Formats: C-alpha cells, structure tokens, sequence
C-alpha cells in the first residue's frame, strides 16, 4: 500500500494478521481516555500522581470518578471528583474531563534496578455507588530529564547498556508470544544489559507490561522509514506526507505514554531530515513533556532531536562523508556551540565474528560524563527455518526463497 | 615593538607569583594585599595597551584562587574590553579567565588531584556547562633530553576546533657561566654559587 514508502526498514518483508484480534464490550457512557503524570519535590521524598480522565457519552449530574493507588494489598491513596475541568480559554473548559492529584509520601521510585510498581484503579460510578466501569494500570514514579548536558533518571546521570531488538522468531517469523518476549528479557538481563530500542516500530503491547515488571528502559520508535528514497529525505520533507506521518507518530504516544518503561520517544529511523520532523518534535513535546525526543535521520545533531545519537561514530577516528559526517564521539561532544548529551543508537555492528574493539566504547563511556552508553546492533540474528529432502531442519537467509534481488546473510547480525 | 615589526602574538603577564604560600592564596584571597596586587596589574595595562602584538593580558602565574583575581580580572575587562584576559591558578577553569589555560594537562590520561585536577584536554572541553576555548599556558616540559609525545598533542590541536594550541615550558635553559682555575668557562646551576638550599639542574628547561 502507500503505507509501505514509510515502512523501508532493513528485515523480511511478510504480510497477513499477525497480532492478537479481540472483541470489547463497554457501556454507553464509558471512560474513553486517562493519563497519569508524576511531579516531585527537590529530594524525591514527596510525589504528586495527576490522573487526568475523559468521558463519552451522556454527562449526568450523578456521574463521578474515584482513582486509587494500591502497593499490593495496601491502598495509599485515593480521590473522588465530578466531571468538570478548569476554565481553559474564553469559551469555558471541558464537561467531560476530571483531574485527580493524588498526594504520596515517601513513593517507592521506579529503576531498571529496582522496579517498584503501584496499581492505580480509575472508577466510573454514580453518587450512590454503582460502579459503571473500572480500568487500571501499572505505575512507575520516576522523572526523566535533560539537565546541563545529561540526561537524568531519579536525579542520577544514566549509563544506557542497550540493545536494539527487532520482533523476529525463526518458525513463526514476526508473530510474538509471552514465553519468547521473557526468554529475551531473562538472556538480557543475565548479560548486564538494562535497555532497549525497539527497531524500528511500535512493540507488542505486552513488551512493555514485562519491561516495567523486570525493570528496562525503553526507547519506544515511530513505524517510519524511507532509507530506498532518493534523497532519504523526498517525503518526509514534502507537506502531502504530513498527515500519514502524524498518525504514525501520534497514535503511538496516545497508545504508550501511561508505561514508567518508555523513558525515550523516537521519531522513526533513516527518513533523512525534513520539515515533517521538526513539527512532530514539537507535537510530542507539548503533549507529553515528560520524555525526551531523540532522531538519528539528517546527521544525529539536527533540531529533531533532544540527545545527540549518532550510528556508527567511532571512538577516536572521524569519518568526514560531505552534509552528514560522522565525527569520532570524544570530538562531537566538543564541537562550538554543542551541549546536548551524545548516546550512540547504534553501534558495535554484531554481524557474525565480531565486536572487536568493544572494550574501547566502554573506557570512553565511564571517562566521559556526556557519554551515556549506547544500543548494540543488534539482539537476535533475523534466519528463518528451511527443511532439507530427509526433513532435516536449517538456518536460510536472504535469497534462499527465491525472493530477488536480496541481501543475502546482511540479516544476521545478533548476539544471539 | 620587535614582536610588533617581525609578528609574534604575545601574552602580557603581571608581576604576581606567590608559589611558596601555605595555601597558594594566603595572600591573594587576603584584602590588605589587593592594593599592591592592583599597582601589579594596573600599571602594566596603562604602559602596554597600545601594542597591537599583545593579544592576551594575564594575572599572574601559580597564586591559587582569591577574590583579589576575580576583582582585577573585572578592572581589565572594563577598561580595555579589546583583549581577552586569562589566569592559570586555582585549578585553570575558574571565574577568572576567559581561555581554560591548564599547565601540563595530558592528551588522553586524566590527573585527578583533590581540589584541583588536571584532566585530560579532550575531556575538559567538554564537561557539562564548558564553553570557553582551551590553550595550554604551559605543555610538554623541556627539561634535558625530552619532547617525547610531542606529537601527540600536535594531533590533538589539528583535530579538536576549540583546542587552539598552546605554549612550549621553556625557551632558553637559565644557566649562568663560571670560571675554572685555567680561566675556562663552564656552564652551572643552582648550587654552584654556595647558594643554600637551592633546587639543582632545575633551571634549565630549555629548547635552547
Ligand atoms: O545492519 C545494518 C543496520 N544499519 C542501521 C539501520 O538502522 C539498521 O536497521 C540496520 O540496517
Ligand atoms: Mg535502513
């Protein structure tokens, strides 16, 4: 479809139903939207939950909205609301909205190392106490921020030990299931990573429910990339592509923003450097200022982008390609006028016997303040199973299909 | 007026050292010295500030930190805006220097001194808030047979924009001439005059 310019990412290309299909009963007069956000005092010793919740269907006077916040079987804290938010502007506010705030003492702050969660429950009820609907979610009390150069979690400067992942099974091929998503959580955590980059699109829902339980941090991508265009650039610099590219970008925010595990929002993946990116930079920044907004495309250093995150810059070598080089990371951190800090979104290419010279990214990372780590490329080699005549299995990779032209073995490039 | 007419840049430094304090800024951050540390600096500005070879006025060399720096360092900057003032001392990074001017700092070792460490230059330019450009007041010490490494900070300048280069410790060995008893001459040092105590071949540090 026209849908398929934006999605040139380098894996198998496959088609069919290929998630879950479910069916949803909800009442007339339903909870259509909630938000939770998370402010805190100087020492993190005081956090304030905000829920904020919308309605559809026909306001009555009767109509309110309880949010409660459990730590297992312990509630700590509640609140109870009609439907009316504050004046907005010269025509009033919403009818159909609530915020709750939530005042907690002492909150249990959320980390990859340790990851303390709450379960907040959202109630639409009547006056007299019939419960209408209940949803709930996990929450992480956590701030994420960009303070003089670093990027803070809790207060602390981070050191990402990251991964990129792409969704691939060798039978199944890009059909996802709860036992394979833990089997790759375990492997990863064993080995001393605590993050992740989710090549290049949105996951599986659950992905993110089991990297708030275990503890990771996610950077969480737009379903878009146009690397075949010439140049890389042609659509997503061209006002007729403005509107696919938002759906893209905005229905994945309304979708994920509730998740303490997404700490990263990223624009999509080699689409080049056009006006669409600046203005969905500042749409994600103003309805969710809580995460940080990070884009590679257009020489990792554009306006897009609030981190400085480079593919393949090297520690001490610069590659000086004319409108896009790739300086050595030690020098860009330096270059007049640069304050953002620089994590790689890519590096270290795993393509069969490899990762040589990986000892030096990490001296460079723990010397260098405004270092902050990186996602190796990649996690899982992307082969398929093939049977032999005596139904003997083994490994293929592009061109053992048929399929032409191809890459031939360029889609093994994992650790595992 | 000779680095004038043949061209060399030249950085004017005032007549203010203190090494030998107990801390290096006893006098310096003491306000019953800031009138002789004025007449230092002052007198300098108003005899110099004609010469289009000096580029640079400096403070002085190895007198730790004090408020006496911070408030000189602003006397320049308002009566002649035109030239960029740098100071070494209290660790070379600051509210009293416009360049980061480290003496001695490596190309890629970091040297982490209490109080005042010595990082490795491509480090510092690049820690969190630096803004300043970075030109080493002293580097790559001369002393005998020496200069080893020098060509490593030599790609360090070309590569980085904002490492600018720096000054060679020292021009000429400070040796001074005897006479034997057949009227030889001979070269010595500290020590050779019965001066007690004294600190050796220390003094020369030269490339000449
Ligand atoms: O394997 C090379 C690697 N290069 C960069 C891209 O973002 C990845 O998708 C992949 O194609
Ligand atoms: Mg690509």
């Amino acid at each position: 479809s026209d849908g398929s310019y934006l999605e040139d990412q380098d894996m198998w290309r496959m088609s069919g139903i290929f998630r879950d299909v479910s069916l949803l009963h909800k009442p007339t007069t339903q909870i259509s939207d909630f938000h939770v956000a998370t402010r805190f005092n100087d020492d993190f010793s005081r956090a304030v939950l905000e829920a904020e919740v919308q309605m559809c269907g026909e306001l009555r006077d009767y109509l309110r909205v309880t949010v409660s916040l459990w730590q297992g079987e312990t509630q700590v804290a509640s609140g109870t609301a009609p439907f009316g938010g504050e004046i907005i502007d010269e025509r009033g506010g919403y009818a159909d909205r609530v915020t709750l705030r939530l005042n907690v003492e002492n909150p249990k702050l959320w980390s990859a190392e340790i990851p303390n969660l709450y379960r907040a429950v959202v109630e639409l009820h009547t006056a007299d106490g019939t419960l209408i609907e209940a949803e709930a979610c996990d929450v992480g009390f956590r701030e994420v921020r960009i303070e003089n150069g670093l990027l803070l979690l809790n207060g602390k400067p981070l050191l990402i030990r990251g991964v990129n992942r792409h969704e691939h099974h060798p039978l199944h091929g890009q059909v996802m299931d709860e036992q394979t998503m833990v089997q790759d959580i375990l492997l990863m955590k064993q080995n001393n990573f605590n993050a992740v980059r989710c090549s290049h699109y949105p996951n599986h829902p659950l992905w993110y429910t089991l990297c708030d339980r275990y503890g990771l941090y996610v950077v969480d991508e737009a379903n878009i990339e146009t690397h075949g265009m010439v140049p890389m650039n042609r659509l997503t610099d061209d006002p007729r592509w403005l509107p696919a590219m938002s759906e893209r970008v905005t229905r994945m925010v309304q979708r994920d923003r509730n998740h303490p595990s997404v700490i990263i929002w990223s624009l999509g993946n080699e689409s080049g450097h056009g006006a669409n990116h600046d203005a969905l930079y500042r749409w994600i920044k103003s309805v969710d200022p809580s995460r940080p907004v990070q884009y590679e495309g257009g020489g990792a250093d554009t306006t897009a982008t609030d981190i400085i995150c480079p593919m393949y810059a090297r520690v001490d070598e610069d590659q000086p390609f004319p409108a896009v080089p790739k300086w050595s990371i030690k020098k860009w951190l330096s270059l007049p006028g640069e304050t953002r800090p620089l994590i790689l979104c890519e590096y270290a290419h795993a393509m069969g016997n490899s990762l040589g010279g990986f000892a030096k990214y990490w001296q460079a990372f723990r010397q260098y303040p405004r270092l902050q780590g990186g996602f190796v490329w990649d996690w899982v080699d992307q082969s398929l199973i093939k049977y032999d005549e005596n139904g003997n299995p083994w490994s293929a990779y592009g061109g053992d299909f048929g399929d032409t032209p191809n890459d031939r073995q360029f889609c093994m490039n994992g650790l595992v």
